[PDB]
RNA sequence: UGAAGAGUUUGAUCAUGGCUCAGAUUGAACGCUGGCGGCAGGCCUAACACAUGCAAGUCGAACGGUAACAGGAAGAAG
């Protein structure tokens, strides 16, 4: 399945001593569609290529990520120095909601159900971070039956 | 009976930090402009001040009476 999104591009304008600045920076997510989750970042000249600068490390970039059913059912924060994220279980038939790094990085987990907020600097560059440091921060009812007992 | 986002410090970027916008209520007020109806609201101001009128009356099954209208009677008459 094809889950993998473009969070952001940004435009780079500035004159240095190499002369005037004509380049666009990109993010996007792409996950393994089974578990795992990551993101991937890049400028370049043109646009289709940041967008491949950033794929092909975002296609290299996982970190694992405990998804029961595809759903959220705890409350989670995350962090990154400046940005903070906090998310919550919505209701039936709600969802997100929120800013357009945290719908990206929850459609390549396959989830849907998130109340979604942001706290601190709304930086797109370490809120992607500090919402995969918040998926890290996520629990499993599955893997709490492996801890139980003994 | 349930949960945000976006504009903005620069030659850049990232913090830290204040500013800003889409929204809404009102005995509102102003201007351009205004087809029907129902429901609601309509002197907050000068606790300054009024000519005029209205607004709180009524019971004769408590009653001395009779200003009137019916009915009888009497009578001035007609």
């Amino acid at each position: 399945e094809l889950q993998e999104k473009l969070i952001a591009v940004n435009r780079v304008s500035k004159t240095v001593k190499g002369g005037r600045i004509f380049s666009f920076t990109a993010l996007t997510v792409v996950g393994d569609g089974n578990g795992r989750v990551g993101f991937g970042y890049g400028k370049a000249r043109e646009v289709p290529a940041a967008i491949q600068k950033a794929m092909e490390k975002a296609r290299r970039n996982m970190i694992n990520v405990a998804l029961n059913n595809g759903t959220l059912q705890h409350p989670v924060k995350g962090v990154h120095t400046g940005s903070r994220v906090f998310m919550q279980p919505a209701s039936e038939g709600t969802g997100i909601i929120a800013g357009g790094a945290m719908r990206a990085v929850l459609e390549v987990a396959g989830v849907h159900n998130v109340l979604a907020k942001a706290y601190g600097s709304t930086n797109p560059i370490n809120v992607v971070r500090a919402t995969i440091d918040g998926l890290e921060n996520m629990n499993s009812p599955e893997m709490v039956a492996a801890k139980r007992g003994k």
